[PDB]
């Protein structure tokens, strides 16, 4: 009634993959790369890689990779404007893969209001219901953006946050009933992540990026202690997210 | 009486009253043999203090004859966090020298995904122990109230969170006390604990967890005063949770 | 018309009696014990003596004792989860009084609600009522403690107070019309103790515990001037409230 | 006129006057021979200042013919505060030499547990007056706006616990002024007395009592200059409220 | 329509009396006296003469004075319970007329609450009308106590000043109609006096009395310049309100 | 247009306006000849600063033939003080050696005792200057809003208030403008004037008046320069408003 | 659509006109004086011009002028009975115009209301319409004095602040559609002008006014950088606006 | 599906995104390219800053062929400042070599009176775009928000302002981006610019320009990093935007 036994669990989660961010390092603090049934969050300032990372995973989440991951298709629903198909070109090329075929396996659509982004999510979990297995990662770039802009004044704050609980609430289904991974980006408030506890607890795994040395970045585990092992170095080049030079 | 038992009759009830170990001989001590059945237990505390672990191991632990008479049965885990992995009891079950697929048929689990979700799992719960009474001995719920922050976390709805969280938790003790079953919940900080007096008068033991030396941690019973007593050494194993080896 | 004449009145407390709280010095601070037609409340922090009181007087109401008090049946409501009849045992060992008996006098009941709470009062007020002279205590562990978990927003305190009164002058009146003593525990916060002017009001003596020398106890009545007469030292045995080594 | 009474009527009323002795020629002194009536007179003051034996004491004094004419009558108790006990009137009458059972018998006395149980018991005090008038020549509220407190201690409800205590005030004035009987109220302090501008305008005279030198008491005019006319000294026995031994 | 001439004004302000004080420099401070058509008040603290000049006017209203007057009634309407007809027999021994008639030419009333108030002022302004020219004076004591008992929230200020202004300018049209003396008595608050704007305007002359040298009162225009022509000394003796010794 | 007139029509109806004199030459010249037509003049002060005998004086000289082809007329007073004092005028009218009962048959007067009053009083001299014109030319309304200060005292009904006054105000301009009269209120002080922003519009000349050396007056136009221009010395005498004797 | 191109924008705008203020250096800081198809802004303290500056246009804009300005009609809203025929006299002399010339062709209209004022621009509206090109500029002295008046209170902002962006908003259009000027006077207040976002947002060119050396005045736009250029000194004269002596 | 497209659609549809010069070279540079199509930009800064020489400037620009295969098109200019003047659109011409009555032709031009007015224009604007696609190809208002301050300056109302504010904008984005037209617009500071989250949001590209060495003006990226590549100098002509000449 509502309930598995761990054994079916175990069963399904069996399943789960990795999709590689392109950075040895970030794959090792991530436990192999982007994982299924689970919300991944990045935020950060302005070139901190955020939008490097989601036209990177554009290409590798259909790269077959580590543990038998076969390579899928993916969504990519966009709040900020910020999608750009040339991006993938570069990014192609450094993974020896055809252009028109990187794009014909992204599905694209921009949402414009908080509404109009919750709409998408249910058309999002029909598409992955025609037939499971074929898409294997969401990207939300970004997740509430919008919320923000449908409800700036202090007084409908009430609404803003049931509908966001809601939408994360269908996100979290989506992930976990068809073995998808969701990436999202976020945006920081005085620095902090916006969202509070509705974010912080629909997320998995939440990754702070910051500015390195020179044009190197810095991949963290948020609210995580200060100590290296919680942070990974890589770098941002025209072929994406990848390692530094070394 | 209507609604009332003799001081006798209530005494052959609480003669089969039962602890579960945690795996830790002093932490056990600590809480005068284990997990008590007929209370609602509380464990809070920062990240990696044992919360998780504990959860798992007593997955394991309560299917084992133990103490006092206690002859094992089955577990619920309700899991808010999406934290529960299956792989963790194979660790743990190698420990304690059990079959993988024994322990993983004995717990059954479901994601609560909003708090009215949640409350809803529970009325099934008392269902399930209601057909066939002795069966189960133990229901997990990580975590107690993190679903009640997210839908409730605008101030002016204050007042709802605080009954159905009221309700809830006066259902659980129910639960626990009229089904003879250990209720393990587990909790955040924001530092002290989140919840307020309901949760506090709802649990009859609350378990403050954190650090050690070196990988070692520690249980503390919650608002006691600064003596050893009330305190308790442990450490964390890929076995689950166990003594120092001192 | 709803009045007596003092001669009346007279008459009917004539026939008040004291339970001996099993100290001396503690008895000689309540003029003989806990005393009938009346409420008697104790707050103080943990392992203060709350609940060997409540235990040692589940004993002690049943013993025959100074001015003809012939002894008689005990109701315990149990809001706390502290009730346990394995302290009977020792209790009644130390008074020579067999095991069963004692647990056949008393009858319990948890509430898990104020609501609960205050449905069980009118039940006792039933049973009283079935033949007076049966029961001589009522005992409620704690008073108020649902009361603050029912109503813990700032905005519900109106409905709060109100239940709250009416629950405690129905307890007067059946503490006077029924002749039983009314014995409660109560909490303390920022310390003093909780339920302000209607528990203050409600309550005919109040008593302050809190911890003395080693293994020893002290009780006070509240908000009563810092001398010796108005204190009392009392230890804790497994006999229950006791008197010191001396 | 209509409502009006010439000031000759007024001065034939008035010429019926009398004062009850408060068992103390000094505290007479400053009251103008006692306790008058047409008049509500309030004592407050701290524990044990002299409030209850002055209540009591009022209670034999009431009965015996007195200066100025006073016949002696009957008195009515309504007791707040579980505080009234016969056998205080039984040594207070053998100090004044008369009949524990006459004494009795002329006291009529009912417990109120609510502030409306309050003002209903006022409205049957005004019936019995009326039945015929003369017998009853005190009335006794100890004490006066207790319950006011319980009833209405969250703000908001301020408003009804004002109108309610005006109400109740301006009846109890009209009960002593038409009836010619006085009224004794005690008051509690928060150091001032409680009931702000209502219960200062309806009582005609008001008492501060506190502690004197070892075993004396004091009692002065409230809100008057320091000065010693405006004060005086009394002593408290088994006997009641009587004359300091110098 | 509504005006009249100011000559017809001046054959209405022809008929303007005064009323003696019993002080010789309290009437010049006055003009000759309290004066008809016009309402004075009177504030000040306990001991400062209001009571004395109230009682002193009762009598002095019905002798013939300066200026043709040729006395008569007086109405005095009471919510303080401070009328004592005895004080009378003093007042009217000094000035050598006979207690009775003095007695059968005052009309009292006591004022229990704020709309009782109000009430018997309309019953005033009816018995003026049964035959101008018999009373020549209206006292308050006093105007507004009743007001602050009925009114005493915060949040009941608005009913309570329309209420009040509402009395006071139909007292204003009783004294300008009927050709009356309105005297009213006023307490005192953190020292300035009750009722702000209403009560200030309707008041035609405003009278602050202090304590002067020994038993010597000082009556002052309030609000005035600090200036000796402003002030006036008198005495308080058992004949009423008089001269200094001198 | 409608509602419009041309430059050259609005012209020859201010080719009529007028002024009356101030009784003082400096004064007048201050006011451009004297209380203006088609205008409001507000004069606010102290006490004793000039404002009655201004209102007293203006009676008379509105009635004397003046500068300007002035031909003098009839006057309306309306009284919301209690200040007119037709004897005033009487010595004022000596002063300019003019009949007494004259003088009084010319002014019209009314008291007000409500803003409502003073309202309706003010549509009735609407009809009476209409009934012909030319007839009155002064209109005084001492004072101006005293009354809504009393009918409007606590806040929350300010908004009531401020439209009342605005509303009697606008009126008071177009009756000063309709019909040629010179309107001249007086007015109180909180210092600076009370009545905010719509008494200072509503009138076009605001008069501050103050007391000088020994018994000498200033009258200073409000809100300008400190300059001598702007201020004026006047005397006050039993004949009026009148020169300084230098 | 509502559009027009350019080039008939164009054509629309080889229309517009300045119409002089008196003063060269004033007229160069406007770009050739006051402008049509466009609302101009002039506020200060008092004595700063903005009469003058009134009633001089009342002349100059009939006045044959650059760019072939022909002249035409002017129509005069007052809301501070502040217009005065007389004052256009010298000004017309100044210009050798005859006087009723220049009074014929303005019409005037006084608002006593914001309501009133609302009304008078829409009959303005259809003057205008009812043959363009004879009005050439609409005078508003002042702007908002009324709605300040109407909207007093905290409570009343919101319907003030719509009403006032409606009459600015149907005054832009008045302005563009028919071709005119319309010049506004304005207050200050704590200085700044009075009007917010709304007064700012409507007018196109603001202008502060102050007094500058001797009898000078200095004109400057408002909110402008702190530079001469942005600056303009003229001089009053009985003349009315016009140039220093130099 | 339904709403989405695939990355190469998308990618075909970028393919056709163009850059309208801003006639200044570094300008350009730090634009990519000059004002981009699929896009809203918003340039802010104080008075003499750039903002209307831009606007006009592109008028003209967006009508000539450019870089990167721009052909020319026409432009649509909605403003609320009333500062849109042809002519200068002529001197700009004169610089581009180009004739005025064509370069006028091709501008559609309206003002905006109120906030519902604009956006009822934007709908209009809609229609003509969509009458035939790729004739127009910018859309300017200047400014963007200046009429929401004005129509929602109290608070209380700014929720119904930011929905009505978002709504524009996201309709404002779906133009840009449906019909592939530039969207460029003007916004005021309060310094930081105005319009919170929703205009940061909706804006693709934000200027802040402010003035820099002599007649200089400088453009910088909002909310970038202090760094020069983020800037760009430029300089003011009769002729419009162009490069400083160094």
């Amino acid at each position: 009634p509502g309930f598995l036994t761990a054994f079916e669990y175990s069963e399904k989660r069996k399943m789960v993959f990795h999709i590689t961010t392109g950075s040895q390092e970030f794959d090792k603090l991530l436990g192999g790369g982007i994982e299924s049934m689970a919300i991944t969050e990045a935020f950060g300032e302005f070139r901190t890689g955020k939008t490097q990372l989601s036209h990177t995973l554009c290409v590798t989440a259909q790269l077959p990779g580590a543990g038998g991951y076969p390579g899928g298709k993916i969504i990519f629903i966009d709040t900020e404007n910020t999608f750009r198909p040339d991006r993938l070109r570069d990014i192609a090329d450094r993974f020896n893969v055809d252009h028109d075929a990187v794009l014909d396996n992204v599905l694209y659509a921009r949402a414009y209001t908080s509404e109009h982004q919750m709409e998408l999510l249910d058309y999002v979990a029909a598409k992955f219901h025609e037939e499971a297995g074929i898409f294997k990662l969401l990207i939300i770039d970004s997740i509430m953006a919008l919320f923000r802009v449908d409800f700036s004044g202090r007084g409908e704050l009430a609404e803003r946050q049931q509908k966001l609980a809601q939408m994360l609430s269908r996100l979290q289904k989506i992930s976990e009933e068809y073995n998808v991974a969701v990436f999202v980006t976020n945006q920081m408030t005085a620095k902090k992540p916006i969202g509070g506890h509705i974010l912080a607890h629909a997320s998995t795994t939440r990754i702070s990026l910051r500015k390195g040395r020179g044009e190197l970045r810095i991949a963290k585990i948020y609210d995580s202690p200060e100590m290296p092992e919680n942070e990974a170095t890589f770098a941002i080049t025209a072929g994406g997210i990848g390692d530094a030079k070394e």
